[PDB]
């Protein structure tokens, strides 16, 4: 007899799973992922996601830093070499013990995984389908859909799992690809792009759209732009894929590009234009929840379905398709059933590509605080000239706030450089805080350290840093 | 003619030289350092502290990182090498770079750095001693006394700057030292062994005292020692030194530990048991300056003297002897001088040390908390779980909080992992603004990240840490 029923073993739903847990329930969590012969909780972000592709990041980046920033130092090493096989094993081993590690932390808060699949039919019943076994109808009084994402497709690019692939067999090729195509310069493509090209490969990385990194700042997207050029990632712009070829171990694309037909041949390419919603075998038709034109279900701030009691969370609906998204949505979709007002501030949600250097941002772009009617004031420092970073060899990017000039609000930070993705929570805290940038000015911040950039930037925004010409 | 006399030129005085000239006050600065045969400032810090120290920890992490943590990457090199005068040339470099860096700063504010000795004499004159030219004494408003700090001299360990070292000598090592003593399990101790230990020298650590950084938090300061010996530092505990021989290029360490007599035979002796104020030829016997105790400018909490319009700052002065506190009081006096109420927190001060991994903590630790007359909670939770530090090969060390039982009000972290010394400055951040734990458990992290570990020891604040086993 199970109180709350999650539909979805991911970031989302094993989050929600246990804070209900905590909070007295008897819950059960539908998950059918099975990964390697192995039935494993975890999602997308932990199985063919977020962690395998930050594994593969760091060992790509110890090559090239092994190969190239190493000579200043005074350091030689003769020959380099990596051994791919023993490169992926590590990533799958580090896989392995994370998805037994949330296996065990649902058996210790007393949560039944059921592996299988769920359905939601009308009265919030549950179709559970185990793998191997009998059916069973569950009726619990709360449901949490927490069904995920599965990539986009394009029609004209079919994924065969071998010469075009998708993110998950982008991190897997047995051999480093000679040249390799990679449709979408999101996040993810910009990512499995950086890990292929410092292992050898050249890489071609084809956007689309007219805009390179549309939500972010501009002044960070056109700096990043820069630095990833710099670094030998090839990103084509106004590049729309019309059809490929395959031809033996080889693929042509054929796209439209400045009003003409172009082609380049590639030994493998990744589709990776974004994700959508999956809720396939999730509803059943008399389910009474409602959908929305796009592919999504429809849910209000809270996460709250049209049927009482029904609530749906993470990449199945709308907001940043972030792990992190989802696990707040988790977390919040759970108190509100237990009659606590938790709510995600959806203003405060970070950002980050893992590149090196990193990019991350949260709040408000200076395009959207003015389209919003604020009076704006930026203010912006570089890590050029900070001595540690000098010292550890890593002077490129900056800290840039975005505020408000009559209230002196901060509404937004936005950073590329070391530590980003450490140093964009201090602006995070900030803006949750509702700091105003003269609070961030008052700080004490150590010496020398990169977060001291973020001080000179605050008062940047003034026009009185320091360390400024 | 100038408003403003700044006698230092280190970061509490240049700090302070250019915060004055951005409120329109006519400045000198006042800086002797010759350091490299020129005309130098920057003080400690740029010259023979920070900046140099984090160079050679930088490439010495390198170094060790290229011998021992590439193998679990599928990386292989050839023999590894370092040249260790080029390694030294890099650190020179950047100092020079920076050096010069604040010279045209002080340029571009339109202040006049005076090259020599400034000394305060009565009635706020003060007397110019120029390296090179005629002797002036100027008549200023305002002055501040930042003349720094020099090492503990212990007559035991004579400096001859060959043999036996201070922290200056200590970075300029011509050869790896075989055999390697160090005087002083301090901050900066624990760093020059590191590097040295990192590119060959078999080091041991003295500390008088009876226990390992007693200013940190004990759960810190045990899992970080244990840490630093698995590494190769033999840190001994209330070692105390009674003498050195020095025999040819070899020099025996005599020291009494545990009621023995002992001793030990080394290439190279490190002395940096601590650092004292420093102010020689500073203040004239009539200047009408107060003293303390041992050697300290007596000054109330906003940095002011018993001179009307004299104010001492940073290491000349109580607090912590840090380059970030001394940047502060710098900006607080200028400040003052301007006719504003600034304020240093002095219980958001950070503390880093920059071994590897980086140790970091602010505010209290869990025994000044209880002292204080609070009841408290705690709470901590470890990077070995984290799926970014797993990723990185950084899975060691925590984050720990101390926060007041009754009240829910955040206390201090305590921090020892990657990206230390950035996750510190969100446990300050939420101090500065009077943060509950529950606030810090209400806001939405990043995943994957080394900054979500905070969230987690928020959440076992409370005993609720959501991957807890
Ligand atoms: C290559 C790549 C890299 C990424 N990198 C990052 C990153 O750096 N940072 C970040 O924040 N995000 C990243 N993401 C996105 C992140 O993985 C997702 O935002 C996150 O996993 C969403 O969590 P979720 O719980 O909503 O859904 P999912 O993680 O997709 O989990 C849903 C689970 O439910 C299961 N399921 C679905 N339907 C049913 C059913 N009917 N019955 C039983 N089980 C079902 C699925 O098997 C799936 O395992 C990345 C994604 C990819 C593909
Ligand atoms: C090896 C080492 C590593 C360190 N690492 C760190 C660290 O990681 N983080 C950190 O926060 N701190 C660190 N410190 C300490 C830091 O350098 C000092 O706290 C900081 O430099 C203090 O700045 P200041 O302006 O008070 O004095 P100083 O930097 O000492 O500057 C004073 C300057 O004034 C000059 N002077 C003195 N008397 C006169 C006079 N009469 N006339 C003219 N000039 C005069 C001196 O020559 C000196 O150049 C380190 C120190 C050392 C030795
Ligand atoms: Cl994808
Ligand atoms: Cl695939
Ligand atoms: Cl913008
Ligand atoms: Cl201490
Ligand atoms: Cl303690
Ligand atoms: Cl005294
Ligand atoms: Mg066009
Ligand atoms: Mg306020």
């Amino acid at each position: 007899q199970f109180d709350l029923v999650v539909i979805g073993g991911g970031p989302g739903g094993y989050e929600a799973a246990i804070r209900a847990a905590q909070l007295g329930f008897k819950v059960a969590c539908i998950e059918k992922r099975i990964h390697n012969g192995k039935p494993s909780l975890g999602g997308t972000c932990l199985n063919v996601g977020c962690i395998p592709s930050k594994a593969l990041l760091d060992s790509s980046h110890r090559y090239e830093d092994t190969v190239h920033h190493l000579a200043d130092h005074g350091i030689t090493t003769g020959e380099v070499n990596f051994d791919l096989a023993k490169l992926l094993a590590r990533k799958d081993k580090i896989v392995d013990q994370l998805t037994g590690g949330i296996d065990q932390l649902l058996k210790g808060n007393g949560i039944e995984w059921l592996k299988g699949t769920g359905k939601l039919l009308a009265g919030k019943k549950v179709e559970f389908v185990p793998h191997e076994g009998e059916t069973q109808i569950l009726e619990p009084k709360y449901v949490i859909l927490a069904s995920g994402s599965v990539p986009v497709n394009i029609p004209v690019a079919p994924v065969d799992q071998d010469i075009i692939v998708d993110s998950t067999g982008a991190l897997n090729f047995p051999e480093v690809p000679k040249r390799l195509g990679v449709i979408g310069a999101g996040v993810i493509g910009l990512e499995l792009g950086s890990v292929w090209r410092r292992l050898g490969a050249e890489v071609v990385v084809f956007e689309a759209m007219d805009a390179f990194l549309p939500m972010a700042d501009k002044a960070l997207s056109k700096e990043y732009q820069k630095i990833l050029t710099k670094q030998g990632l090839d990103i084509r712009i106004g590049a729309k894929v019309s059809g490929t070829e395959v031809n033996g171990r080889e693929v042509t694309v054929k796209y439209t590009q400045a009003g003409e037909d172009k082609e380049q041949t590639f030994d493998k390419l990744i589709v990776c234009v974004g994700r959508k919603a999956y809720a396939e075998g999730l509803l059943a038709e008399d389910s009474g929840i409602k959908l929305t034109e796009r592919g999504l279900v429809e849910v209000n701030d809270h996460c709250a379905t049209s049927v009482e009691g029904v609530y749906a969370i993470g990449d199945l609906v709308r907001g940043p398709m972030l792990a992190h998204k989802a696990m707040e949505e988790g977390v919040m979709a759970v108190e509100r059933i237990h009659g606590h007002a938790a709510q995600v501030n959806y203003d405060t949600i970070i950002s980050i590509i893992y590149t090196h250097p990193e990019a991350a941002w949260v709040g408000l772009t200076e395009e959207q605080a003015k389209e919003k009617g604020h009076e704006v004031k930026t203010g912006q420092f570089g890590f050029a000239v900070n001595g540690r970073a000098l010292a550890a060899g890593e002077g490129a990017g900056f800290v840039k706030f975005v505020a408000d000039a009559k209230t002196d609000r901060l509404l937004g930070m936005h950073v590329i450089g070391p530590a980003a993705s450490d140093i964009v929570h201090q602006g995070m805290i900030a803006l949750e805080f509702v700091s105003s940038v003269e609070d961030l000015q008052l700080m004490t911040f150590g010496h020398p350290t990169f977060s001291e950039v973020v001080h000179e930037a605050a008062l940047a925004v003034d026009g009185r840093a320091i360390h400024a010409i």
